[PDB]
């Protein structure tokens, strides 16, 4: 790799051809649609969780990924290491738009379910979500005594779904409903950053924030 | 303005909220559609026109726009100086898949219309457009002897139109055809630039050359 | 503001008139030097503590800046929260390039001072910066019994000082030292983001994670 | 290539390692210095000259670079294709702070030399510069009854040459002048354009137009 790489105008102007849309736009797109099922995936869509992951990687498993196999480490992470989460302001505003529309919201996760978790308290306290509004998170996954998250996003009737993960869109286009698509920070842990607007999805503007 | 006014991450990432598409994006939009009418704007759409223009501005108006209400002008505009305008790489794209799909092309300016045009044949040879596919320039406006560019694009079943302007875009809109934004070039000397995406219409990524 | 905004693309293209720099580009202008001391701030530098702070501000202040100034805050803080704290890989090649030049390597920090500290720990095993080349973080202020940032960048020597915050690039400046700026992560709670460049200082690129 | 390629914040973020400066900066940097040459490349620094090398290339050689050979083109470009270029803002800022300095301004090209040229003239009125800053055109390159670029800096005494190409910046280089790039528009028919940085000199922001 050169010293001096340097650089041009057609690079320095270059797009992607990726459907960018705001909160207001997606808004405008429900206007005068009654109240339905919306949802949303966790992990670096409404909470930058890498503080916790980075934690149990360190603990349990500084050398390989098997911490993700860990229960003691799952125990840990869904019980209280998501007081170092940080919220998403785009999901601050998504949240609060859906509040304000009277929708019902649901979280889907694939993280490993554990005996308790407090993520459900986490979201509900930090996003000011109204009991009404709110629902337990569903732990998602392909385990004995799990439904997938394309059969949970059925079940509910989720007519948009939120995510930063390819799985997250495809999970929303198996069952017809709009997969909405947001931008995993680059300090994340999780990586690669996945390929944002891969499937022609929408996906939000701003959104690593 | 600062001396050294600096910069942080948000806005170095920030991105409008524009829905961007690229040339295979539309055309695979179109795929199986039978042959049908398109049509191109051509000043900033087709061609960097501004040598021209410039050229006229100095001869005929160095202080003002009248020179674009003046016949001496037009005549030279319209029957060589476009021997000096540059083909866009954008318009080569997709005139060639146009014209693979069998499509009829069809191009609507705003100039003035003159005694004898000579666009017309601009067009076809920096294009490659053979003459099944050719029609003749049509100059659209309000003047007596004219039709808008909307009423063109009805008389013709027009059913995507591309070009640069707000006009452009509108025009599309007001006859029910997908109107395409083309960006109009940073060096161009007809200003300010437009609003490319300001209607939520797709805009053609990197499409400025 | 606009639902449509659009853009254009002069913006698109619009670059701030500040001096990027590469990991590459600094090591270049260091070659041939001898070993000298070079010095760090620790957070939103080195190390995304937002987790810990965002974890803070909720226990001690929710409804204001006060936890700043909380001692029972500091004493966690220093001693263990920095276990979710994100290195930075831009600091991880910084550290790298200088534990290989032979250089020290200090941290100096705005953190309120605490009866214990486990930061100078977690830096130097999350960097793997030999004990040879570490030194217990300096935390600087203007409080009695401390000296300013400045005045240990000069009782130290120190050469070269990163760091994202303006006061981190002027207390270089005051000593004659070379300040280089380090992003600040859009996802930090730490808000506004400062105007990197607003010195003229020399900004590496890329170094948000 | 992916019909959907997506993309990510890393790479939305990501900045090339340039020394970029602004035209304010470059003045600043000048403050208190007495009148002093400065040089200016032409094509691609302060015309956008390419409609006439289009219409050359056109004219003289199709399907081949031979026009640039051709004695006939050089006459057409230099006696009179200017009309069609188009000045550039980037330019018009720097001419006119060379101008307010008292500097005298130069203008060295690589095109070919003819009988006549016109170009000086062009320069002088577009550009609006007095006769007493103003210099013939210096046609410079390897030719017999030529003296290369670099030997014209020595010369006139160049302190300081812009321009868009490679051979512009190592030209200042040689002469230890200080060489400012300034970037090649994207529509440009001279391509590949440029890498401006490529040898870490500075490189004015937005110059493109
Ligand atoms: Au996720
Ligand atoms: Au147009
Ligand atoms: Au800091
Ligand atoms: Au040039």
């Amino acid at each position: 790799s050169p010293l001096n790489p340097g650089t041009n105008v057609a690079r320095l102007a270059e797009q992607a051809p990726i459907h960018w849309v705001s909160v207001a736009q997606i808004e405008n797109s429900l206007a005068g649609r009654p109240p339905m099922a919306v949802g949303f995936d966790i992990d670096d869509t409404v909470l930058f969780s890498s503080p916790g992951f980075w934690r149990g990687k360190k603990t349990f498993s500084p050398e390989s990924e098997d911490y993700l196999k860990n229960p003691v480490f799952w125990e840990k992470m869904n019980n209280g290491w998501d007081e170092f989460s940080i919220p998403k302001e785009v999901a601050r505003q998504l949240i609060d738009m859906h509040v304000r529309r009277g929708d019902a919201i649901f979280f889907v996760t694939g993280r490993s379910p554990t005996k308790t978790e407090t993520v459900s308290k986490t979201l509900a306290d930090n996003f000011h979500i109204p009991a009404t509004n709110m629902n337990p998170v569903i732990f998602a996954g392909d385990k004995p005594g799990q439904n997938t998250k394309s059969q949970w996003l059925q079940d509910k009737n989720i007519r948009i779904f939120y995510g930063d993960s390819d799985n997250d869109i495809t999970a929303a286009r198996d069952v017809g409903a709009r997969g909405i698509r947001i931008l995993r920070a680059s300090n994340s842990t999780y990586k690669p950053l996945p390929q944002a607007g891969a499937f022609g999805e929408e996906v939000i503007v701003n959104s690593e924030y």
